[PDB]
């Protein structure tokens, strides 16, 4: 079977002074017009059909053993929020959710507040980006596109009579808050062009969208807008945020004329969040180190800031939540998150325990601060993910909901936290997991996933979707590389950069020390990964093609100089801080020694499953379509090379949700065929 050859159009860029020809260049179409591209992708795509045909029987097997575990009888947990419980429900036979609410002492009756079906009628594409009530419970503002291009039209609602308001606010990013009038509110605008959070309108509800005064412009492009809201709804947060600096401006919630004030001035490398509650503000800040403190303060100048939690080697700080008698935080330590409370009045301290060898916790919703009740997750490769309700002062735990899992029985399975040296000399934290009867050291076929980019944790959570290859023989993996969060900020940064090589080699590393111990069969060996999981898999298969049998690269990042090069495109911006800047022979030598598209040598490659999006715009089809092309013409081995476009246009991971699991199934068959 011939693959598709794409049309050899040389075009070089030229820049600082090496030249890179790139020969499909063409197949970026920022419109998706060009039939021309459009044909190699239909060809592509054609000839993956082709390819995998007569799998269809283990997709299908795949498909159903996925969706029958799952409940199309879904509701939510209900939250309490302004003396209303919320609960979100799906249900089958209607694509998008109903979200409902009743008051807090009332359990008969619940009210519609927003059904997605009924706003879904006549329309092509919807999707959900905001709904939160205002503080008096009369208005309801909901964030809604109509048209799926990442770009939300925020409309207010009546809830006495169902009534709508006449006027629609455009453009948003879907980030809106109330103010305390409950008719006034602050929304987030996109560029025209370049389509990024970066203007902050003050809208009076009922009042004309023109005469919405613009508040605050935020001139500096590698600077995120958006908006938070306090404990104490006293003031309104303009969180300007890039990946290493961080402003917030106050808006006086309570008054109907205020203007931005500035708590502290942007300083490079000192990133802070905050909130205010107790008539106090509490701060998240890393200008006394990488791993964050936590501080209080009276006003917003620095000095004035005293410690509560200083900053430690061994500990990062991730996140806090405020209540009455206790301050509850967020942290990893060894590879692990955990859970600490601390009484604002005595002192006294409580961990919470768990046995699990790879587990993840962290801070659920606890929208209001006057309880002793504590709302935090679970998960693990073994235990589904599960809600608990700790009440703070009893330590009494009571688990609200868990993760719905048919056709599992859980002592099937056994996890492990396993730690690998690294060639530096670097301790890599490894969780696995298996199926305990199909065990035999040195025979299971071994998946291999990883991230590691922007300090993104790939933490041992639970997948229903993964009992599918468990139950064939199959090890599957998190490498914790760095360039994740998983050992804290210095993790990330010793992850990206100068250090970005670090994750490729931290993957190998994992990969054949797993061999090396027996865990995996050495012909068996696989590997998988999305966006940034792409751009690994991309760099790996370059440096250490015969590791692997087979790959599945998710939307990869593979054409990573020339993208970072073209201002035009959208994300690079903000992406400065975390691959470089290549209108730097620095950064530009670097990046371009792993970029995987400028680094296809002609040599053996693993089979590879390549998948993207052609009309979800921020994927970047051309990268993977290009990347293939040139494996294409470059690679020497017999292997099969398949590049699956998505040709569609709505939903996503939900709603369409089954979509996402006819992908999984897919990439499922073909990884189990070549594992047989």
């Amino acid at each position: 079977m011939t693959p598709p050859k794409a049309e050899k159009r040389p075009y070089p860029i030229t820049t600082h002074g090496d030249t890179r020809v790139d020969d499909y260049y063409w197949l970026r179409d920022d419109e998706r017009t060009d039939p021309q591209v459009l044909d190699y992708l239909q060809a592509e795509n054609a000839f993956t059909d082709a390819a995998l045909k007569p799998q269809q029987a283990l997709r299908e097997t795949l498909y159903e053993e996925m969706v029958a575990r799952e409940n199309l009888y879904f509701q939510s947990v209900p939250y309490v929020r302004h003396g209303y419980r919320y609960q979100t429900r799906f249900e089958p036979g209607n694509e998008y959710a109903i979200y409902v609410r009743q008051p807090q002492a009332e359990s008969e009756h619940w009210d519609t507040l927003i059904d997605g079906n009924q706003r879904a009628e006549q329309r092509a594409f919807y999707t959900l980006g905001g709904l939160e009530v205002s503080p008096d419970n009369q208005k309801l503002a909901v964030a809604e596109d109509f048209l799926s291009r990442r770009q939300y039209d925020i409309r207010f609602k009546n809830l006495s009579d169902d009534s709508w308001t006449d006027e629609v606010l455009e453009n948003t990013s879907g980030s809106f808050e109330w103010a305390n009038d409950s008719a006034t509110v602050y929304y987030v605008r996109k560029h025209a062009k370049t389509l990024l959070p970066y203007q902050v309108y003050r809208h009076v509800v009922g009042t004309d969208p023109q005469l919405d005064e613009l508040i605050y412009e935020e001139q500096d492009d590698t600077f995120y807008v958006g908006l938070e809201k306090t404990t104490s709804d006293r003031f309104i947060l303009i969180h300007l945020s890039s990946t290493t600096t961080s402003e917030i401006l106050l808006l006086d919630a309570d008054r109907a004329d205020s203007t931005p004030q500035m708590f502290v001035p942007r300083r490079k490398d000192h990133e802070y969040g905050i909130d205010h509650y107790h008539q106090h503000f509490y701060i998240r800040s890393n200008k006394d180190g990488k791993n964050f403190g936590l501080y209080q303060s009276e006003q917003a100048d620095e000095a004035q800031w005293q410690t509560l939690i200083a900053p430690r080697i061994e500990v990062m700080l991730e996140g806090f939540s405020l209540f009455r008698d206790w301050l509850v935080v967020e942290e990893r330590s060894e590879g692990l998150t955990q859970l600490r409370q601390i009484h604002w009045q005595s002192g006294e301290v409580k961990r919470i325990a768990f046995d699990d060898p790879t587990y993840t916790t962290w801070l659920a919703y606890n929208p209001e601060p006057e309880t002793e009740l504590l709302r935090y997750g679970y998960s693990s490769m073994t235990t589904p993910t599960t809600l608990y309700e700790l009440n703070l002062d009893s330590d009494e735990r009571v688990m609200l909901k868990q993760q719905e899992v048919k056709n599992f029985t859980p002592e099937n399975y056994r996890s492990e936290r396993v730690w690998v040296k690294a060639r530096d000399g670097v301790e890599v934290p490894v969780s696995l997991v298996y199926r305990h009867d199909s065990f035999a050291r040195g025979t299971n076929p071994l998946m291999v996933y990883g991230y590691g980019s922007y300090g993104s944790s790939m933490d041992p959570a639970f997948s229903a979707s993964r009992l599918s290859l468990l139950d064939r023989g199959f090890v599957f993996v998190l490498a914790h590389i760095r360039g994740g969060g998983e050992l804290g900020q210095l993790w990330y940064e010793d992850g990206k950069l100068f250090k970005k090589q670090n994750t490729f080699n931290d993957f190998i590393d994992v990969t054949e020390a797993l061999i090396a111990q027996g865990y995996g069969d050495a012909k068996r060996v696989f590997a998988m990964g999305g966006s940034a999981g792409g751009l690994l898999m991309g760099a790996v298969i370059n440096q250490a093609p015969e590791l692997f049998n087979g790959i599945v690269a998710q939307v990869p990042f593979v054409d990573v100089v020339t993208t970072m090069l073209d201002e035009s495109i959208p994300l690079t911006t903000g992406e400065y801080d975390e691959w470089g800047n290549p209108n730097q022979q620095a950064y530009y030598d670097y990046i371009l020694q792993y970029s995987p598209y400028d680094q296809v040598k002609a040599q053996d490659y693993p089979h590879m499953l390549v998948t993207t999006g052609l009309h979800d715009s921020q994927v970047q089809y051309w990268e993977p379509a290009k990347w293939v092309a040139k494996l294409r013409e470059l690679k020497t081995d017999d292997r099969q090379l398949l590049l699956y476009t998505d040709m569609d246009s709505g939903h996503g991971g939900k709603s369409g949700r089954f979509k996402a699991y006819e992908d999984i199934a897919l990439e499922y068959a073909f990884i189990l065929a070549l594992a047989e």
